């Protein structure tokens, strides 16, 4: 037993990380088969970022403006193209360490592991969630651009995130691996800001279940609520609404514990309206919303 | 920027994980060069655990009672010996994936990454600390015995923990890789219990520094305290005492932020005596004590 913020084992992704240099800018790239993926702003100057025309900047570049190094061995760039906001660097060698992989776009509320990298070298791994406002609260220093987020199913790596930038609020924004940004964010120097964030209600419920599974029951109560009456209270607290789909997804946790979802909802309603009163759940004094129902099942069984 | 519970990249350790079976018991082993390390209770029966004589049980075993599988390929056990509470299984093949490694014993308060494994297969990675009472608050299900904890320095894996058991309080106990238990715990079915835990003061201070580094300053104050006056208050709250060594170790964080340790200590003293009053630090409503000074430096630079 126990409950921890748990990332996926990162080995399969470490074998794909490379260093990509263009001009005086170095950042990370993802090397799968004979393609290297990286943020397209790798070709930009600080002057360019104020109003880049990326198709114009990239056309003024040649393959030899791109230095790719997989550890020591330099990779020869034999061709380059743009896919939305990622750059695709064709290289002569297929990565022998290429895992089975897919490119998947995730939904707000879903979680993924991040392998933070610098100069193509992995430095740490952590779990986070796509916030409802399409930012992630990551840990990223200058040079981490190109670090990826991923899930693992069986032996297959679903890449879902490439890191592009930090917003002025200290949160982070990037794209899926097809180069499409999560959220209304752009790879240009503008006055971008994250919208209003909300709490991921279905995840808070999953985490209350995880607590019950782990012997924390002080917050449980005898009451039950209706979906509508729950939503009417939670939205007052900037909680995402809960759907019948959410209730279905929470089914297996409801079964393992024998507590109906709407029963648990009454607990969460009570916790929202009363606070926690110096008590903790699973070692936390706040309601935790970055564990999905699947993460709980995974870890608690 | 940002601050996350961050584990080390786990690839180098995933290549060492194997499955070890003996009787009807399967658990995990660590395969380095031509040796496989695993908990010695792998040879025990439930009946045996009540009073095992391990040197006697192991003598009644032969190499062929030990099935080691590295993925598919079975490994032939050509010899076996005991080192304290770990079992060393000599095998004919050196692990080609053996990283540079050391066996290191850590101190209460130090952190490490755990690669939780089942049937020799890695399932997740998370960061935790050796508690002052020599337990760890891990996430472990039946079958995780033999999962290891580790740090990484440059390319060198310092293995520091092998998982052996869960205590009745839900916390976990194991050994260093030389088979010596952390704490007063034994691999026998007895009435073992963890002692009284305390908070790792030097780590809480490091985390307050991490918060300052990340723009959270509401808890700072104009006061300064003496080491002695700080300890006199903290020990009242079940906080470990702070030493001059701790103050030295916090030096680089003090420098980067320009806040003297004893200055920060006055903040922590105030937070202990006043609570947090519905405020949070780095997204937490509790004082966090599982980041060392080194972890903060690592992540914040």
């Amino acid at each position: 037993s126990g409950f921890r913020k748990m990332a996926f084992p990162s080995g399969k992704v470490e074998g794909c990380m490379v260093q990509v240099t263009c001009g005086t800018t170095t950042l990370n790239g993802l090397w799968l088969d004979d393609v290297v993926y990286c943020p397209r702003h790798v070709i930009c100057t600080s002057e360019d970022m104020l109003n880049p025309n990326y198709e114009d900047l990239l056309i003024r570049k040649s393959n030899h403006n791109f230095l790719v190094q997989a550890g020591n061995v330099q990779l020869r760039v034999i061709g380059h193209s743009m896919q939305n906001c990622v750059l695709k660097l064709k290289v002569d060698t297929a990565n022998p360490k290429t895992p089975k992989y897919k490119f998947v776009r995730i939904q707000p509320g879903q979680t993924f592991s991040v392998l933070a990298c610098y100069n193509g070298s992995p430095s740490g791994v952590y779990q986070c969630a796509m916030r409802p406002n399409f930012t992630i609260k990551g840990s990223f220093l200058n040079g981490s651009c190109g670090s990826v987020g991923f899930n693992i199913d069986y032996d297959c790596v679903s890449f879902c995130y490439m890191h592009h930038m930090e917003l002025p609020t200290g949160v982070h924004a990037g794209t899926d691996l097809e180069g499409n940004f999560y959220g209304p964010f752009v790879d240009r120097q503008t006055a971008q800001a994250a919208g209003t964030d909300t709490t991921i209600t279905v995840n808070v419920l999953a985490w209350l279940y995880a607590a019950v599974i782990n012997g924390d029951r002080w917050f449980l109560n005898r009451f039950t609520t209706t979906l509508n009456d729950f939503n009417l209270v939670a939205m007052k607290y900037n909680y995402e609404p809960l759907t019948q789909d959410h209730v279905d997804i929470l089914g297996p946790l409801s079964a393992q514990t024998g507590i109906a979802v709407l029963d648990m909802c009454a607990s969460l309603k009570e916790l929202l309206q009363n606070g926690m009163n110096g008590r903790t759940i699973l070692g936390s004094a706040l309601l935790e919303d970055e564990f999905t129902p699947f993460d709980v099942v995974r870890q608690c069984s």
